[PDB]
């Protein structure tokens, strides 16, 4: 853990900081393959756009195919991302994302905030840190809250485990030559 939330990824990758940003935060081959493998469909992203103070913003929408008897056939989702003005090309990227689901039970109660930190180590190597917090617009109580928490944290752990694994596979491709 860190002060922001549960720390899911904290790993050195032999991928440059700039390439890591491109992999995760543009419409990359890696992301097309990763989203499809997670049954995330109809991905639409606005362009990264500067706002007055120097942060850059974009919005993504997509549909998560769940096929679950607990959460339903699918859910729409919205992800708003902020690339912080403190970021520096080839050195440091900080992206905060706020993710809302539209259709699952209790969708109006909770949302997630993820913080992605990419820090240069060397010319072709960086550290990726990802932390997530589960936030509430309406506080559930007791057994309802425990159900939301257990299912959300389990789903997030599986997602980031696969993201990490797939980045290690991409790392192998990038370092072959």
């Amino acid at each position: 853990k860190d002060l922001h939330g549960r720390l899911f990824i904290n790993r050195i990758f032999h991928i440059s900081a700039d390439r890591m940003f491109e992999l995760l935060f543009t419409s990359s081959r890696f992301m097309q393959k990763f989203a499809s493998s997670r049954n995330i469909i109809d991905v639409v992203s606005t362009p990264w756009t500067a706002e007055l103070g120097g942060d850059q913003l974009r919005t993504m929408t997509y549909t998560i195919v769940l096929n679950s008897p607990l959460t339903g056939k699918c859910t729409a989702a919205t992800e708003k991302q902020t690339l912080y003005k403190e970021s520096r090309e080839a050195r440091f990227y900080l992206v905060d994302s706020e993710v809302l689901t539209h259709d699952v039970p209790y969708h109006d109660y909770f949302y997630t905030v993820n913080r992605y930190c990419i820090i240069r180590s060397s010319k072709q190597k960086c550290r990726l840190r990802v932390s997530t917090d589960l936030k509430y617009r309406k506080q559930p109580w007791g057994l309802v809250k425990s159900l939301i928490e257990k299912n959300s944290w389990s789903s997030l752990e599986d997602y980031f485990k696969q993201l990490e694994s797939d980045l290690l596979i991409e790392e192998s491709v990038l370092n072959q030559a």
